[PDB]
């Protein structure tokens, strides 16, 4: 039904998919915390969220930042019940024209970050015997490797914390052409109490590709 | 979301998952029609459906049976907007000891039925620019073949009727039935318009 | 590896992939029996096979037919060691525009056939503790369903007869030339590898030959 | 077919699968270079390789090492035609008990290494218009992510360099000799148009 009494962290909630997710969760009773890469972005997030949430600044590759953002949340609101990973980026290049910087930046931002954010919130989720982790994954050998890693990670973890009332899934948009409104609907369904027995799943929202 | 003035046909709605699916749909406003193998089972479906629908007998292997029931549905209720295939069966056996009867009966009941019933409700769905087709697929070479076929059928058909406002999906449990209904109700709602050709697994890890 | 002293049944070996497969087994020592829907086709198969095999007419939808040819093979050659199913057809149509027959012919020819032919040769393979079952699967809801079913059948059966020394696989070519995905020869190379003694513990697999698309 | 006139680089060829792969290649005419993390391992690799190859020390996470080893190969033998990645490791732990050190050690060793080594040999493979890249992938959220990434990487790269006469595949074990047979087939001229595939050798699991 509704997310009355649930705290949701939506990384990269500045616009598009991230924002549509955040806006739909709040409408259904959730207290939503959206993040951006800059402080400017965060203020914009705090604006459209109002008092139904707050906008923070987050560097998903920086462990020091991940600790700071969560501590802020645990202090002012409480423990995170829902985690939505949507802070992915791209650095397209053919294999030979792709520098190690571009490869490692994607692995760190799109894959490694999901391991860090999951690990940080897993303690509290197990204690509440409830948890939702959802990752948004839509010359790209680096992006493809990360996208695949996230799926392998989620399915493994999904089995590992299955008993504890925690689910770990992935939503795969099309990126008629797709609508961010419908990706949010997909994420909202998974995050609800009607998707308890859905975990380790990759829900595609592409319209039959 | 609510189903408002939509009609849903659920094959195999006597008990378990099929029932759960049917009960969850009427609870959300749909006019639901459940099916059984026996007339005795059909009334039992009508019993818990009440004024919100009706329970009929349908032999999914029988083309005449598919035609008559659908005619009865159009006559007394209307055109099917939501089709939930859950009429599968099993005839387990090792390949060597499996008869042609035991193989062919599974294919006709689990796979071909989905083709017939899908075709029967497809034309009306595209007239309305809306449709939902959801199939429940849970020594089993005969059951295994049909289960895979349904997925191939659904993915192929989904691609064929996508922009006509129709989605074709499969829910695959690890056979609570109530959780299966929640998944089926999500795909059938207006919240899953852009989800088609998907196999939604409900196993929980 | 070689196939000397082996009997291989290739359904639909008239042309293209079916023929390419058949030819490649023969060249590597196999006694190959190729199949067509018409007698004319069977003679054409016996022609290029020479004395390294024979061409027979088989209707994979007819049980009586399947029994007759397999009886002929056991009589004139022996027990089938390797089965390659490639007698599939297509009756393309939009679902709406698809008559039952067109659906049911594909189910009978592309799916049910594999069950019957597998069932008919399985007894011998278990007694020998060796068997190879390979199926060739490349507005097509009828064709798509059957191909998906074949893979479902293969994976189930592969697990069922694993330790009996029998493998059940599927080779999946991208549509081939009758850049490019592959050609009839390269599908044969794949089918020959799975049928060999070097793919003994490969079973329930779907080997795609599309060349990265 | 035989690999006469081919150079094969097999990372982690000290024992088991790695050695089984290396040993089968030299038997079929290939000049094989197996690597180990330690010199003592390298000498052991040089031993069973005999005059059909050589054993070198390699650190798949260290770029400086990768440049030196390849430079040695081109100096004494030539350009690499076949690349076999089997330098994977494991650091098992539950998510809560997995430290950042344990995670990144796997990502660097099992995934990023494949990216580094593939890029280093891609110039010569396209120049020869022939190439073979084969990767072995057999709480483990870190190993699972790396395994999946390799496949996502391989499928992406395979599509990128397909027409260049190069194939990029993955072998997924569940006897080491049979893992070698699979690797040998893909590296041969009979799998020239098999690329971006994950060949499972498990017996059906």
């Amino acid at each position: 039904m509704s997310f009355e009494g649930k705290i949701a962290l939506v990384t990269g909630a500045s616009r598009g998919i991230g924002r549509a997710i955040a806006e739909l969760l709040v409408e259904r009773g959730a207290c939503v915390i959206g993040t951006a890469t800059s402080e400017k972005g965060a203020e914009a997030i705090s604006a459209y969220l109002g008092e139904n949430g707050k906008g923070l600044m987050l560097n998903v590759v920086d462990p020091t930042s991940i600790d700071t953002v969560l501590a802020t949340i645990r202090a002012e609101f409480g423990e995170v019940d829902i985690l939505v990973n949507n802070a992915g980026i791209t650095r397209d290049n053919l294999l030979m024209r792709m520098k190690d910087d571009e490869w490692q930046d994607i692995i760190d931002t799109n894959l490694t970050s999901v391991f860090r954010l999951s690990k940080a919130v897993m303690r509290a989720m197990m204690k509440k015997r409830f948890g939702r982790i959802i990752t948004i994954g839509s010359g790209q050998v680096n992006y493809a490797a990360a996208k695949a890693g996230v799926i392998g990670f989620s399915k493994s973890l999904a089995r590992e914390v299955a008993s504890r009332g925690i689910t770990v899934n992935v939503v795969a948009p099309g990126f008629r052409l797709g609508d961010a409104k419908e990706i949010a609907s997909a994420v909202a369904f998974l995050a609800s109490d009607e998707a308890s027995y859905i975990s380790g799943e990759t829900l595609h929202v592409n319209g039959g590709m």
